[PDB]
């Protein structure tokens, strides 16, 4: 009976999320470029569209008309330009700020409505470690600033949303398997990366009756990589 | 088969944990002053013990024989000495930060190597919206600092033990409805500022608060360590 | 014989900073709409733009040509649309985001390779209290979102940048007295439950904030880059 | 004109910070175990104690009448026991934790009535970047936890003070060459891994840090109060 759409579904985080959904009973559409292996596997309806091109409130209604209802949104979709500030081009810069950020923004204004109606709801839009570093050896500022950036939008819906029933929250990845891997794994007290099925766990807690009175936060799953 | 113990099981969110890590089919064992009624209504195993005074390692021990095992530690004890700075007392002033930091500290070094030798474990310490923020309206200093000095040991335990299978957080309810806080509620001058700045509109029910801290009692937190968790309505974010 | 630019430099916190920055004994140049009058005030070089619709490299390059060089970056132009999300445009998105956040990195890649030539730099942008809250009373998504985004950025940039001789830091300020926020103190009801939370009692100079602003702009900041520091009296602690 | 004490100020940061008030025209007592060749090297009075044993209010004390009054308190003492937390014995943890957090309210409560008389105050704590991490792979809980909890404090006084005319604030330094982390900087297990996420590829000076102390510890501050500035060449932004 809950209704979900997930966005970037149907490889690593996006598709471990949308499984978890799944396995919780709940009606699930799987939205990606090619979706239809992913969406035959896990049992959930195929969305083919592409979030660089296509219109964000065009697929909520399209995710509400096939699922007949909306009462999830989580945005997995990604893309990356891993190029120093120096080399970055404002077309490059923007392209991410746009799939992570503007798109996250005007999918949950879109489908907020549709959860109002139904008096609950739940957004649940993906971090990153870079929420609160720079990403170490790695450069990648505009992904840093767009993932940064998702924690101001999820305080300020949550905000916003609160009285309608809707909960927003950030889930925050720590590093997933989807010179630079050993200092970053010794900086892992686990001592080894996450699964994406065990991110997804965490997932679904947020897109449940598990976070009624938890909204407007960041949540980290790395596994104590911040906290090292 | 996980096998729990609870500080502070016997009212407040402490009981809404234990209920809840009860219904997950853990065996949970309750520690207060007296929860022989509490627990035979929960379902729990009663150890009887005042915190403020007794040996912390003694308590794991009790919980370690009663369980036959131990996996779980909640320290969710609570008190409070609602004084400012310069009216508080050093005796005020360790009374909170003993039970609420030394304490965790100690419930928390005795419960680690029965939890490594199991190979898995679980430690929630009970922070505060006061792990982030002052207060507000309300003058408690050695409160705020305790809950706060929670999130360093959270991180440093966390740190320290992720190798043995062992996950530490910090859970951080938010203004709860509990007779703890019925003086904040009661209050106009107090519970109006606080509230309007809850975009939920309402305090929680002590088993809101313990949906989550069931979360970090399980499988659900294998990857999620050293890490605050904050359940408040959305105060923080406000 | 610092060389300095400041957007939004002929009013509110801005013109504040850019006189703190010329009473350093730095050479300012300062940007905006209509600068005439307040770069002979204090003593700066005037840059008419409209930086909503300028390019914003151009303007840097005008800097560089005006002061002879370029050493220090300050982007405190402001602009909002105090609308909640569900009747916010996406063009009004994008106008906040644009010259918050774009112009941000746009005027800093730009002025970046000329502070490396000198071998020394600092890059000073503005953010808020809503860099860490959602603004309270105020509905500010774009504004709130945008000035956390800021925070993401400043790491960014200052890792990328520190073996360059270039710091980069985000100020933010808390509520002060500007034609800016006019609107939040003539309605009660935004300023009454805003200032109940300043543990000071009053809204903060523009001055207050640009005595802190100088020094992320100097020697003191040799060691500190990447950071958010807040001058807000006390707000985000309450 | 200000009369300062500062704790811990015969070496390392404390004493960094001691000689940058008197360059600031400060009347400044320094105090720890041997005090006198610093204070004369520095032109401070010299108040010869030992922290960890003697009543911080007797400290107070002695500076107010050494320095004919008390505006500024700098609690720069250092102590630390490197040990896991499985290894920390109950005395130690007390040790670490009465040192940088009970005597810094001791000596903040003690001092307060004093600036407040003179309706202008700044208390300064000093954090670490172990008040946002756990200190990577340095074993240090009861540091980490001492110095997470100072956050709380600083909020909690800051909030209760602001009114009275005292600023409070915590200066977190990232890596410091002094003799108090020497066993760091010897230990290669310690220091490259730390170092390689120091982004301006280095450690800093005393002298870098105490820059920044001296704008906590006058009017810079005027409206900045309850938070922690880090200067750490950019490490927790890595």
């Amino acid at each position: 009976e809950r209704k979900a759409l997930v966005t970037g579904g149907s490889r690593g985080i996006g598709r471990a999320i949308a499984e978890a959904l799944v396995a919780r009973g709940y009606r699930v559409a799987i939205a990606s470029r090619n979706p239809e292996e992913a969406a035959q596997s896990l049992g959930a309806v195929p969305l083919p569209t592409d979030l660089e091109k296509d219109d964000p409130k065009g697929l909520v209604k399209r995710a509400l008309e096939a699922l007949g209802g909306l009462h999830v949104l989580v945005h997995a979709a990604a893309v990356n330009v891993r190029k120093p500030a120096l080399e970055l081009s404002y077309e490059e810069w923007r392209r991410v700020l746009y799939l992570h950020l503007d798109v996250a923004f005007l999918l949950a204004q879109a489908a907020a409505p549709h959860m109002a109606e139904a008096g609950w709801g739940r957004v649940l839009f993906i971090g990153s470690v870079t929420t609160f570093t720079a990403g170490g050896p790695v450069p990648i500022p505009a992904y840093t600033t767009a993932k940064t950036a998702l924690l101001g939008l999820t305080r300020a819906l949550a905000k916003e949303w609160a009285r309608l029933g809707i909960r927003v929250n950030l889930l925050c990845p720590g590093y997933v398997e989807t010179e630079l891997y050993e200092p970053i794994t010794a900086r892992i007290p686990m001592g080894r990366w996450a699964r994406p099925e065990e991110i997804a766990r965490v997932a679904a807690v947020l897109c449940g009756d598990e976070a009624e009175y938890l909204t407007g936060q960041a949540v980290a799953v790395d596994g104590g990589f911040l906290a090292y």
